[PDB]
């Protein structure tokens, strides 16, 4: 019973940071993975069945379902960062005076998130999200009054499942 | 891997800001566009629709909803920055003992919110805004109370479609 | 585009503020509008009809409600000014042991709310609201451990339509 | 238009404070109306009727009810502030394991409360509450964490009227 | 009219405390009165009943409920002060895979809950509650990351009546 | 009546505190219970049966219900502290384009958590929880933004019972 | 330019000198004018309101508030210096075990404060503050150990505004 | 306008000194008052209240608080002089393993403090403070490296009023 | 490397001075200028952006904000170098019992402060403030104790850009 | 009133010093009591409730706190002077690697303090403190640069009571 | 073990000196390193993570941060060397009325800072800083009241990072 | 009781002194234990946890915090003795335009600091700190105007436990 023991539970010594991770999406391209600045990982949603015998309840494994994924992005002048998910989007909704739809195949697409150790270089755990389509883009707030804010905005993107 | 790298990954090696916008409406004016203090982009919302498949969700996508439009203006003394929305506003509902109505090819309007990047005479993008009318004008605070503030009001414009 | 700009777009150069209004009631008398603290000015409120025309909404104005008109005043020792609520409430639908009544055109009533130049002398708008009779008078807020306090209350008066 | 105007407003140019005031119930007795610390005066609530002609809507007064009124008391040693008023509430409902009840002349009675001038021994407005029984009394706060406060309570007295 | 005039209310001048309380339950033995750290007097609870006649609500005293009595005390090392509640509420509604009941004479005891003066020995006011057992116990909070707090826990405990 | 009475009320005159616990899973391995920063005992839920008769209200005991079980655990670099809340879960729902199930005997396990005394070497209590599976896992936080701190998440465990 | 050039930009070639004033208050009469020692004028404090209009700021007038005004005077053997300020200070808010008030015409006073020239008998400005009552008054200082000092106090006096 | 014109301003020509007085205690006794080194004379102190009207404010007498009373004696050999502060404190609050109270008519106290004229014998001002007991007590300061000093300590002592 | 060689550095092989300056306001007049002892001159501020990427902070240009400008000037005996400060603040805001406001374009005005070479009659560089209005004026000290000091005061003048 | 009437006022006509004193704890041994430079005696806190009484507050005493006791010491070679705290107070929390505690009886220890009159021989006052364990210990100085100084360091203890 | 040994443990057997450095930057010029009179080296700030494990806490390394950059330096008459401060950073965020920015890569520049041997030609440590721009420039202080001193000021560059 | 019995309370009769000490690491290398001019010894911080049982507090010990470990040392010429710092801090968190980092086994080192006796060549008193870290470097002044300095700086190093 040490205060040095928690370092031996760990491997390396060290523990995992909240930053020095890394999100890509091949849709989205090289440019896009140094604009995600924050997220979270989706996670493992199982409902629980209470069922009743005789006055008590013994709990069984209900079904999955999958949360929301949720991106905050950072912005450039241009608004490509944005309009790369109003386009990503539109392919399955469609936008303007026109109307028009896409086939699941078309619009849904996967991203591989990833976490890096305290050296930066290595690449210490990869995670898969598989069938992904924005369900909102937006609500960018943009003002005269905050000034030395960053202009930013988040999106949440619906998934199948997770590696 | 290089902290300079997030500078490569954006043109002009620059950041948006939150300010550096102007809004202009061709229904209000000329003078409006130095009045709209703050506003929010509009989101494109994509409802969700879960569907079960023994046992599991696969999902497709929805149908496309508009968010509303909020913008907050400031006010001068004379209030004709909050009359020519009542005037606006009044096309469409009317207002008073007597009644009115308009046809919505009189009262819904277009307008055009465009960034600036940081160089204030250059514009970067430009975003229309189609099929506008205030959905609800008003409810400014005014008080003896306050004292270093501004007058300033917020109004939210019902939208059909933002390219 | 310059900083001095913004004062070309308003006349006289100048900012309207949250004081330097005065509100004034015939019915009340010309004492009450040197009583009145704080109010607002009543909102335009608009619904929105959603129609569903091939997986999309366009929208069409709907019909006009109207705001309450929250105004909060003060109150001096001998409690005329929130006895003459009472007494103006009290026509509409009576106090007491005894049940009384009034027919409309005898407890609604007019008002008129004025906003100051940032000459003081100078009245530079006028706003009518029609119809008036005080929805709700007191919640009066009095205690020992209060000490430097104003006493002050608020009450709510219903509006048919404000010009 | 000056700043000693709101002084001529008012008689004896004085404004009405939040403290200042002393309650008073003939069935407590006398040293009761020392053990008043805090409460409220009761609103005039009107319900409003908002009716339906031709694409607006007029308002017409609805009909009376009576809020709650809310006092807040101190307690001494012997508990005897408190314990009137459960005995005073216990000719209503009853408790105990024993039941019994009380007819409304029985249990419901009146109060005054009435609001000083800045001459303490003045009684400047006097305001008289019919048919009183406390709703509910209680929720008292003991621990031993809270060290310098005193020992208080807030009961509720549901009133059919109050001139 | 004077400000000494408040000790002349209260029976030895003095003011009653939050803390200078000391609750005991026989149930549970002479060393758990010196554990409970903080609680609640049980409120005197009465719906009321509107009654309308003639557009206007005249109130009767309606039928009496009872809070419930929330307790939170203070743990030593050993849990005795949390497993005597558990043990007391599993002859209720007993716990494990076994399952068990009890009679309501068997669980449901007595309580006695008494202020002391400012003279620490002097008992100046017992209140006794009637027919308890605890409705909920634990959910206690333990965390390596609060320091220098103390381990406490909050029950409730329901009641028949409180004298 | 003395202030070192508290300490005689307690074994060993000390108290026990919200740190120095030490949770351990059998299921899990001997490198977790190092892992678990923060979490929660579960409470003894039972309802309580409110019966008329003759307007009062007597309460028997209802019936039990069981809390859920909420840990909050850190993160290593590997992220095998999450993987194997995930596998763990994966064998009751099953997770991937693959649908598998698990038999209530295969995935539901137990748990023992126990708190030592101020010695840290001391084991003064153990609590056992039986018939473990996790509800949710995840809800992971990751950000460029928060700086200095640990990468931890919640994870919540229904339970049937705890002894 | 010259050395000389900076009496010439005076009137009659001086200075004016901290010391040279004299300040009368007719509320407490003739001999108070010698007693008062020290204090200042009153500054003329008006807050600033910055507001945003792209990325910059201009700044308009905001509202006038005015601070207190700090005197502090001599006092001799018989305390009637200070107690003409106590008695003055006590028609205001009232000491003792009495408790009294008194109407804002009948405590606020006048003062006239004037700089004299360097001829002591010329009377070169003089200016007056209107609406005088004191914040506080004393923290008088008397000890054993100060041998060779004056007894002297600084009273604070609220002022609505000086010409 | 002469130099000594001053001294036709005061009576008897001559100063109060911040020495030559002399405070004593009747609870403590006659050896007391020659104990006393230095304290201050209580201030009266007046809050005020700004209350807007129309961008201005006028202000309009608060309410009285009172400032502590701070008193520095000497300090015999035998420690009576702070053990009867120490004594007289514990009627109040109690001190040791043992818990004791007093009620406020038995420790608060009354105090006389008098200036004396240059004439030592001449008593010319007599104040007096109701109401006393002592606050904190000691912060004494002893230490082999003060040599020349005096062994004095501190002690403030709240006041209900001062006449 | 000499130490000669620093005046090579500097232009006339010269040090500019604290003193030798001289500010004039054309609102004031040719008389004031030799009225301002001391001064500031005003500073740029710019604000700075530290943004988050990837455990680094790069940092980028924020917004401008102007600093306050702090002016103090001597006083002769007509009190006129500080009455037109006063007159001048006046404008904006407005002083006694009757309000007043001004325009921008009214009390707005503009400074130029120079500092001279070592030969006095030669102007090396003219700095202009654009956009002013005094913040506050006053805080005069004057006291009888003070005896060899001059007359003087602090004034603060709010600016939009100074060239 | 004679200048040797305060020799009449304290006993043996002598002032008690500063110095003069020894302070032992039994827990540190018979050398200790040469080492204790310098310290202070602990102070009586009690904390005030103001109450509210109408429109004036009136003092009652709160509840007894107790303030740290801070003794500093000198330090000889061999660093036992500083060890035996530093053993003193592991037995409470434990340094090191390895984590341990101690019983509040094990380690809470008591100290005399007393004062010596002119007569070093002679023990004029003893003032026991119960209950002491240091609080922080260290925060010892030494450089190169301090010359003719000794070592010492201050530790702080807390404390229960004092007689 | 001697006093020689102290210059045995540095090379040349001399101390580094406080002056005898120079500062260059190649956006200034050559004449701007003969200007800069003194500044600092900038800190190597990494915040610090405490971790709880079991009552204790171990350290880990947190995150870089990078201190602001201060340096004062000379004026010259002709204000060019503050002028070229305010021109760099201008090309950041730009001043007067007109408003512009500029890119990262435009005004961000960076700076060598050497420190010299006492041989005033050798250059023993060359310190690089990259990415500065200046924070704020100014708050220049001049007065004719301050006479025998230098005019400077002091300026604050934001930086990246230093090598 | 006399002079000489202080001397016979330390072992050899003499006092430590704060110089003679002499602290090495490790890491750094033998010719750094001559360049520490001045430091501290580490304090043991305990933090206190006050407990309230009715209306008194005891006080049990709280958890032990570690105080930072502040060393100022030389610097020669090369800047060997800072640049030693870096590069041991730029282990742990990195520096420059890549990014590093270091596992906890490779940047914590450990330090021994020793003082002695008169006799400079005997070692009295080891103290051993473990788990050493440099919080921050830096902020080295260097400056033209102070002449006869040396060139010295501070670093602050983190600290797990010292025996």
């Amino acid at each position: 019973m040490f205060v040095d023991d928690v370092t031996r539970a760990f491997e390396s010594g060290d523990f995992a940071r909240p930053n020095l991770f890394q999100v890509e999406i091949s849709y989205l391209g090289q440019n896009f993975t140094f604009q995600c600045k924050a997220t979270a990982l989706p996670a493992g949603i199982v409902e629980k069945i209470p069922v009743g015998f005789m006055n008590r309840k013994i709990n069984v494994a209900g079904d999955r379902t999958f949360d929301d994924w949720t991106v905050t992005v950072m912005n450039d002048e241009a608004h490509d960062a944005r309009q790369k998910f109003v386009d990503w989007q539109s392919i399955a909704a469609g936008q303007g005076n026109e109307i028009t739809g896409g086939k699941p195949a078309e619009y849904k697409k996967s991203a591989i998130v990833r976490q890096y150790a305290r050296d930066a270089k290595t690449v210490t755990k990869e995670i898969e999200i598989k069938g992904l389509w924005p369900t909102n883009v937006g609500e960018l707030q943009l003002d005269w009054d905050s000034n030395n804010e960053i202009q930013t905005f988040e999106v949440t993107l619906a998934l199948d499942y997770w590696e």
